């Protein structure tokens, strides 16, 4: 009749436990160690306690806890689930993400935290999360941009839409790889209206980043109250947006990235002499490392426009960078 | 922050539209949608035009806990790049031919806890990427051997959950021939299987191999003969012979391939010879070569006899598999 290992209030489909919409105030007892996906959504959990599971769950890859009343998560809550890849904590009552809260989840690739009551995000909430690619933080009350996350090595989607962001670290945002910008969602926030902000988003629009293209109508700033679509604002003394032009001193060591929109594309660099920059030796001058331009000791004769021809499955990109070599220092 | 359809929460590329007792799918679904959650609603039909838009960015479609009793033969035309589809806990009664054939990138299909009585092999035709199919808690009485039998198999299917159905008979000779990586995810527990010794011998082997399909569910692997339930692993007590290993016998000059029959794909295989030397190579007179990850004898010699060991190395576990070769000093042709 019933599966012996199946906890109360669950439908057990081999390694899937469907325990949703069961009015549960606590996690079912005696969860089996073979569990791969635990769906506890639409319940009435308020605390994810230390020892919510006395056993393992070394096989657990997905934990779904959305639509509960979670307002507390133990500092020990993720010790039992080391191999977790996907965690849905959306639609809960979470308010503050303490230091080291998710730091045990070193295999996690997706974290959903949208539609909570989050007012504070600690600088160390996500420390050690090396595998994390997507972090959804929409529909909260976050007012401090989590600058530490972009100053998470694999993070390629950071959704901070529908929050209380006003001030942005624009210089940090400018230096971000285009593959991160592509998934950095800042729509539906009372951002400060500013020429530099227009310039940031206008660049992203030129590059056709999804973050802008998908949400153009929702990209707001706010000036003395009011709220305006950023692209509706014509700023005085505000230039179009600057082409990419590294400046170096004679003798510098320097790496220049091919700033593609998406990872894993095929990159070929062509020098200003119209020669292919080769990956080969450890001698000088210019070479390609990892897919970036590398100059061991920049010379006057280096410099000019280098072009990276990048090829993907769905699109290509042609990105130019001007190296300007200065024969003097101004300090 | 809309573009957001009426009864949905839109979090960039995620639409969460669950538990709103919707009788139809929200209108004007945005093309940027990556995951669409319409679970715990009142949908009864997934019609040809559930989405006029076309959701080429959709990878997950969650439709569990609805009242779905009908899916259009064109329902999956708009979601060509779908990887994960949950149709569990619905009222689905038949799996019509070619029903999922538009889902050529689908990796996981959940159909557990429905009213499915009969599985048509053609419902899953051309699903080249389908890795996991969950069909537990239905009323299935015939084992769909065509899903996994060499000839017309789904090539990447590595988990087939048929637990908690109405299975009485299995195609045991067909199941024995399967690679252990398929057997490892073939779940047959909590079915009224007829007790017989061939049944015991199959599961006895799987148990010795520590396949998850057995190790995780030993207590739910039961059989009926007669109207009383027995645990399959009690059949040794009833005088059934244990699992019989294991030849292998060759004649001089034979050409022979021996698989390292590991329970997970993608493991590194290292073969060692009866003389305790690594096999190696692919030249290859003649006389131990390793090809793909298989032991290969182009022309068996009497010196080639003995026990060969395959050490298989994976991320989470390792296996050691031994095969004994016996060589006759003559050839019958
Ligand atoms: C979801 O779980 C919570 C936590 O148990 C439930 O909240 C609790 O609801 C009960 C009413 O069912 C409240 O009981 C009352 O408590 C006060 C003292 O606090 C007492 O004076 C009353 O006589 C009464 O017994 C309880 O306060 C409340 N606890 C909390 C922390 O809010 C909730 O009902 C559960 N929801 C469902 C619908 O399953
Ligand atoms: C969403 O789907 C659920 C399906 O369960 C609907 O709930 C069901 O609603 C019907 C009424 O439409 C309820 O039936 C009633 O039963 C009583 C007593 O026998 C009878 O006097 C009424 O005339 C009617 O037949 C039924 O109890 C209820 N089922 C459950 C499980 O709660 C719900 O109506 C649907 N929502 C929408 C918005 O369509």
């Amino acid at each position: 009749r019933s599966v012996v290992s199946c906890p109360a209030n669950c439908l057990c489909a081999s390694n899937i436990l469907s325990c949703s919409k069961q009015q549960l105030p606590n996690v079912p007892q005696s969860l089996p160690s073979y569990t791969a996906l635990l769906d506890l959504s639409h319940n009435n959990l308020s605390r994810l306690r230390a020892e919510w599971t006395p056993t393992r769950l070394t096989n657990l890859h997905s934990l779904l806890l959305s639509h509960n009343h979670l307002n507390f998560i133990s500092s020990e809550a993720f010790v039992p689930v080391p191999n977790l890849r996907y965690l849905d904590l959306s639609s809960n009552h979470l308010h503050t993400l303490d230091e080291f809260l998710f730091s045990d989840l070193q295999a996690l690739e997706v974290l959903l935290l949208y539609n909570n009551h989050i007012v504070v995000v600690d600088r160390n909430a996500f420390e050690d999360m090396a595998q994390l690619q997507k972090l959804y933080l929409s529909q909260n009350q976050i007012s401090r941009f989590p600058v530490e996350l972009i100053k998470l090595p694999k993070l390629m989607l950071l959704d901070l839409s529908s929050n209380k962001l006003k001030k942005l670290p624009l210089t940090d945002l400018q230096k971000l790889p285009a593959w991160v910008k592509n998934g950095l969602y800042l729509h539906n926030n009372p951002l400060e209206c500013d020429c530099k902000l227009y310039q940031l988003f206008s660049h992203w629009q030129y590059r056709q980043l999804s973050s802008v293209m998908d949400f153009q109508e929702d990209l707001y700033c706010m000036h003395s109250k009011k709220l305006h679509n950023i692209f509706s604002l014509d700023f005085f003394n505000c230039s179009e947006y600057k082409e990419s032009a590294w400046e170096a001193h004679l003798g510098d060591t320097l790496t220049i990235r091919c700033d593609t929109k998406q990872q894993g594309m095929t990159k070929v660099w062509v020098s200003p002499s119209n020669e292919q920059v080769l990956s080969q030796g450890s001698n000088g001058s210019v070479s390609v490392r990892n897919g970036d331009l590398f100059f061991k000791k920049v010379q006057v004769e280096d410099g000019g426009v280098y072009t990276c021809y990048a090829m993907g499955e769905t699109f290509n990109e042609t990105l130019s960078v001007e190296l300007k070599v200065y024969n003097f220092t101004l300090h």
